[PDB]
């Protein structure tokens, strides 16, 4: 089996080989990328997203959050305080402000080292999930907003037509602001590329250990869990890289700069921060190998996790038993 250790490996595909997505991530898997949960690829040197980022102040961030801590340090949960709107370039500023900026720092180990002693007595505000896309229409390659759509695939690999989109998101970041453990809806790929700014640090369990994580986090987070069979679906708990060692699970960790991608396998479990201002870019996407693992996938139904549209067509068809179940949270 490739990458049986399984690392978080790293590739550089040619222009050649960027031109077709589907194939790319099946060449990455046929290596045992996805392994690890978690991939990086660096894109072409000849590549670009879009020209420039000199005119991107305009957009707004109708509702930032503020990410707010309870715990102790290596444990914790984070609720979202919606603030209220401002600009990127308003935004921007505020990243930069004494108050929120990146700390001095010695390099990125030193800079983690400080995240995890000190995120949990600041509460940094997050720009999330804004539909939109910074990709220019002309660009052809791994165009985040030109993907062969979730729906689409199920069509093709299952012969049922179903309704739905599949959009990309933004995520305008400052130091400190963090992603809890998650994996995707309904255990999907995601492809997140970094447009601009500063570092993202990622941690990930690889997918065929993802049941160690969901052992600890019942253990750690005990209320959250008598609450729901699936909290980590709230998307609100953290556990330190320090805390996962010393309980044995087994994880990667490896830093985002910009102009890269990462791609994320179906159960990958990961989490993460920011080191000061960026904007990235996601979505979620879906291969055959995708097909298995959504039907598996399993469901917060104590109305905490309550999804997009999209969600509906695919438990309904995938895990029609859950569905009959659901409606006899989202509602
Ligand atoms: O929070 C939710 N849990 C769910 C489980 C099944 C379905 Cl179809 C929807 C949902 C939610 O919105
Ligand atoms: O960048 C973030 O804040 C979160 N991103 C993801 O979880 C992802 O791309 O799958
Ligand atoms: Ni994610
Ligand atoms: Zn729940």
């Amino acid at each position: 089996a490739q990458n049986p250790n399984c690392n978080i490996m790293i590739f550089h595909p040619t222009k050649e080989e960027f031109n077709d997505f589907d194939k790319y991530i099946a060449y990455m898997e046929s290596q045992g990328a996805h392994r690890a949960g978690l991939a990086k690829i660096i894109p072409p040197k000849e590549w670009k997203a879009r020209e420039t980022y000199d005119n991107i102040s305009e957009i707004l961030i109708a509702t930032p959050l503020q990410q707010v801590a309870s715990g102790r340090a290596g444990v914790f949960t984070q609720y979202h305080k919606k603030k209220k709107a401002m600009t990127v370039g308003e935004y921007r500023h505020l990243a930069n402000s004494k108050k929120y900026q990146t700390p001095p720092h010695q390099n990125f180990e030193d800079l983690e080292r400080k995240y995890w002693k000190n995120r949990i007595y600041n509460s940094p505000i997050y720009g999330a999930d804004i539909s939109g896309s910074l990709f220019d229409e002309n660009t052809k390659q791994w165009n985040l907003g030109h993907l062969g759509t979730i729906q689409d695939l199920l069509e093709k690999e299952c012969g049922v037509v179903i309704e739905g989109v599949n959009t990309p998101y933004l995520y305008f970041g400052m130091w400190k602001t963090t992603f809890a453990w998650h994996t995707e809806d309904m255990d999907l790929y995601s492809i997140n590329y970094l447009h601009l700014g500063e570092p993202k640090t990622w941690y990930v369990v690889p997918p065929e250990h993802g049941q160690r994580l969901e052992r600890l986090a019942r253990e750690l987070f005990p209320g959250s869990s008598r609450g729901c069979g699936a909290f980590l679906r709230h998307k609100v708990a953290l556990i330190s890289p320090t805390v996962l060692k010393e309980n044995g699970i087994p994880f990667n960790r490896i830093t985002q700069e910009a102009g890269e991608f990462m791609v994320t396998f179906p159960y990958g479990y990961h989490a993460g921060f920011n080191h000061g201002f960026n904007c990235a870019e996601a979505i979620n996407f879906a291969t055959p190998r995708w097909i298995d693992y959504g039907k598996m996938a399993s469901q917060c139904s104590c109305g905490e996790a309550r999804v997009t549209f999209s969600m509906d067509a695919f438990v309904r068809i995938l895990q029609p038993e859950r569905y009959d179940l659901w409606k006899r949270g989202q509602d």
